[PDB]
């Protein structure tokens, strides 16, 4: 369980540089999502098997500003985060891309 819930635009920033030198990576989702709901007992348990890696959840229907900021469109959308920098994105919850994505960028 190493999973932390961001609830404003104010938390994310301060995640972020928290993170330092990490990939940081965002799963943004909805409660009544069903894509969502099959990917997000891996993305968790993908958060204690890569330690050196920031796992972050974001739920669009608190976050709609934020939602929109970032131009997740549909969900699952996962975002990917070095220093203050956007390194990559896709949206869908499909397993192998995922930890693939992970390993291409940590
Ligand atoms: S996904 C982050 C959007 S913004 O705050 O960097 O513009």
């Amino acid at each position: 369980t190493m999973v932390k819930q961001i609830e404003s635009k104010t938390a994310f920033q301060k995640a972020l540089k928290a993170a330092g030198d990490k990939l940081v990576v965002v799963d943004f989702s909805a409660t009544w999502c069903g894509p969502c709901k099959m990917i997000k007992p891996f993305f968790h348990s993908l958060s204690e098997k890569y330690s050196n890696v920031i796992f972050l959840e974001v739920d669009v229907d608190d976050c709609q500003d934020v939602a929109s900021e970032c131009e997740v469109k549909c969900m699952p959308t996962f975002q990917f985060f070095k220093k203050g920098q956007k390194v990559g994105e896709f949206s869908g919850a499909n397993k192998k891309k995922l930890e693939a994505t992970i390993n291409k960028l940590v």
